[PDB]
């Protein structure tokens, strides 16, 4: 004749990652729900306090974190959520976060906001070798304004480690803006290596600049969208001895000085007004070997309309761009070469 029904439900808390999980990443999803009941407070600390941010999903049954976490850190929950007859249960909960074997840095190797020529590669260099490139290559995103096709390829690891290319496989529309986004925080790198940190690139293509250097035509031509606007006599390498020729292909100006002293495979020399087209050695610059020589005031003028990124091509020449040269030899191969130094298929 009274009650004799059996109570409302108690609320069921479910947690993603679940109490007492290790190995945890950090950028793996994190929550926590509750059936028969809604939450009243929710919070996560790590070890040390820091509140990590979240958002309730509506009709507070989920709370979801919105924010990366840490590595080798142990994150703990803290409130309550309500049921149907009104008391309250507590959300208490803890887990751990990976800490991987070695977190592997990286970096790219123009600054944000830089404005580069129509051949500029990008150029990721980590510190550690990579286990895994694929799984990292597939963290790579370049997004070009206009639009343009392009292929990420990894290089030979250097000292420092290994290392990936970006090349558009024509050059790139002057004044073409370039984003590069690399989400390798909490991505296993392999052999329990973790990428260190999220890293993202904004540069511009800067104005159309080619120099056309036919070695057997004892010029060099450097042509814009104005046309030829500097037609220099000049004389490169005598090419008896292979240390002597001037290398073939697409070249790539990386860095230029003023006034610079050298010491490195040729002799050693000390000089002015140097664009520098091979980490070999060669240079255009002024002479009054390998390098491409002009007079010092024909040298000055060049020099100062220079740009990281602006292609040197080079014809006529009997030993092609290479590997061996160093840095910046990504022009010197075909497209179906470069796609084929992808840790991926070639579409």
């Amino acid at each position: 004749k009274l009650a004799e029904k059996r109570p409302p439900p108690a609320p069921r808390l479910t947690f993603r990652p679940a109490d007492s999980a290790a190995d945890v990443v950090p950028i793996a999803p994190i929550s926590v729900e509750v059936g028969d009941g809604w939450f009243q407070r929710v919070a996560l600390t790590n070890s040390a306090g820091k509140v990590v941010a979240g958002a309730y999903s509506r009709d507070r049954t989920i709370y979801t974190i919105t924010e990366p976490l840490g590595y080798d850190t142990t994150y703990t929950w803290s409130g309550s959520a309500v049921g149907h007859d009104g008391k309250a249960v507590p959300v208490a909960g803890k887990f751990t976060t990976v800490a991987p074997v070695k977190t592997i840095n990286a970096g790219f190797q123009l600054a944000d906001g830089q404005t580069v020529g129509i051949a500029a590669p990008v150029i990721i260099q980590f510190d550690s070798p990579i286990s895994d490139k694929a799984a990292v290559e597939r963290a790579l995103t370049v997004t070009t304004d206009p639009p343009v096709e392009g292929g990420w390829a990894w290089l030979p690891d250097e000292a420092q480690g290994a290392r990936v290319h970006w090349r558009p496989r024509e050059y790139y529309p002057a004044g073409t803006t370039v984003d590069v986004d690399a989400k390798l925080y909490g991505l296993p790198f392999g052999d329990g290596a973790y990428g260190a940190q999220d890293m993202s690139l904004h540069f511009q293509i800067g104005r159309r600049q080619v120099v056309k250097a036919e070695v057997s035509s004892h010029r060099i031509q450097v042509v814009t969208d104005a046309g030829v606007i500097m037609d220099f006599p000049c004389s490169y390498g005598e090419a008896d001895l292979a240390r002597n020729v001037t290398r073939n292909g697409i070249h790539v100006v990386t860095e230029k000085y003023s006034d610079f002293y050298m010491s490195n495979p040729a002799a050693g020399y000390s000089e002015r007004w140097a664009v520098r087209i091979s980490n070999n050695g060669e240079f255009i610059h002024a002479n009054p070997n390998g390098c491409i020589n002009l007079s010092t005031e024909n040298a000055e003028q060049y020099y100062r309309s220079a740009v990281y990124g602006d292609p040197v091509e080079v014809t006529g020449s009997s030993i092609q761009l290479s590997y061996a040269d160093g840095d910046i030899w990504d022009w010197a191969v075909d497209w179906d070469t470069w796609v084929s130094m992808s840790a991926l298929p070639p579409p």
